[PDB]
């Protein structure tokens, strides 16, 4: 079954380094299709060239981000949009998938770690699939508690009211049921933490969620978040008038 | 031409995360022999499993720093020159004579696999700019005609050598030339990268390479420290996340 991950990003220094690592795992994978979601005005060349020599199936998409400040949400839904037939290609593949296609859709943020077992453990889902997300939360890992194959309870801490107490890297949605439920998609005005569960409450039950990794038991995916790099000796060169050749992409 | 990269490695939170993205990086690359160095007591079971479903082909490595990973990478280039010292995969060090390029890379790092077809045209010693390092956008030498003759650095330019551990690689014969050859783990901060350099070759016949040095192919990416605030809680209340669930 082929996979739809989903990843917004956008411009910062960090930026390409993340985008790299991310599309070289995602060379390991086979039938996997990356919408990569450009937060920006219009596609940036970084980007689009990055793409373009990836050697990867992909879809490239645009859309500018307009109190909680939730992070690739508007991303996040044109992706949806595209793969509901609303268009919006800016390049790559420009036409989603027709009804009745097998497939499975995975929201991946452009900074976390994934192994590619990950990705054969989503490759069956039926409606929504789940596994340990480590790193996340402010715990070790944070992830579904299985007994006799089905979810029971979640092992979690923060904010435990939440009806799905799982990150974003931590399921994965059937196209099928997704294009079965039109309304589903993330919520800006969530609160702070509840924006995965403004998605999956509309596509099914937490009793009903599939259990993957050997049955919630093995951590195949990090939530890791890169440092902002140090600029001060740039600053002080580019007062200087010597900063950094800005013709050699970083 | 076979690459050996030098990587020295130590327990924490994210060390699991980071072996697995760069092993994935790793698996992308042909003729490459890793020698993954544990900065430990004795080598763990973590490391050694998941060098062990790599698939990668390595030699294992440990060495412990009672910390820039110093001891570790010597304890690489002492069982390059066949002094032994493996406790996992290849055990046996490449003859005396062998053709090869040695890459020391960090495990936090993030690697381009363009950045190693560069390196295997190694003759001496190779360079090549570095993102985000130094305080800076990038780092990297200046050439004209082919040739280095400067470097675009800021953060205390004494160095002979201004560059990053990330930013060049060395050839194996020259290494096993100079068998005194090593890091210096006395060395000041910044220091360390040409404490090994001075030993091999002259700043000025460095070999460019990534277009004459114009591309940036390696960034000194660091991962932030997890937050464990929940973590330390849930200890209180006994029911910390589960030991047998390796993160
Ligand atoms: O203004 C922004 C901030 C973030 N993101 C992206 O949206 C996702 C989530 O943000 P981030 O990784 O920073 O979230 P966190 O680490 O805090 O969950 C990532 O893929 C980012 O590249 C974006 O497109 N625009
Ligand atoms: O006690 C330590 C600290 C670090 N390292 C390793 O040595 C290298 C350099 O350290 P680090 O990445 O933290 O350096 P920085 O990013 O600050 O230059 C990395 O490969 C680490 O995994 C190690 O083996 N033992
Ligand atoms: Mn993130
Ligand atoms: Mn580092």
């Amino acid at each position: 079954m082929t996979i739809y991950v989903v990843t917004p990003t956008y411009a910062r220094l960090v930026q390409k380094a993340e985008l790299v690592r991310l599309s070289q795992t995602l060379s390991l994978v086979p039938r996997l299709h990356w919408l990569l979601v450009e937060d920006a005005e219009g596609p940036t060349p970084l980007v689009s060239g990055l793409l373009a020599a990836s050697g990867l199936l992909f879809t490239h998409l645009v859309v500018l981000t307009p109190w909680v400040h939730p992070r690739g949400v508007e991303q996040r839904n044109k992706a949806l949009d595209w793969l509901r037939g609303r268009g919006g290609a800016v390049g790559g593949e420009k036409d989603p998938p027709p009804p009745g296609t097998q497939g499975v859709v995975y929201f991946a943020d452009d900074d976390n770690t994934y192994s590619r077992e990950l990705f054969e453990e989503m490759r069956w889902t039926r409606g929504v699939s789940v596994w340990p997300v480590g790193l996340v939360g402010g715990l070790r890992f944070e992830g579904p508690q299985v007994q006799d194959g089905r979810v029971v309870g979640f092992h979690t801490a923060w904010e435990p009211s939440r009806p799905f107490p799982v990150d974003m890297a931590g399921f994965a949605v059937a196209l099928p049921l997704l294009l079965d439920k039109p309304n589903a998609q993330f919520d800006s005005t969530a609160p702070r933490g509840h924006l995965e569960s403004s998605l999956l409450s509309h596509l099914v039950d937490p009793k009903d969620l599939e259990p993957r990794a050997a049955n919630c038991t093995r951590v195949l995916v990090w939530h890791t978040r890169t440092e902002k790099p140090k600029m001060k000796q740039e600053e002080q060169l580019q007062r200087q008038g010597r900063g950094s050749d800005p013709a050699i992409e970083v």
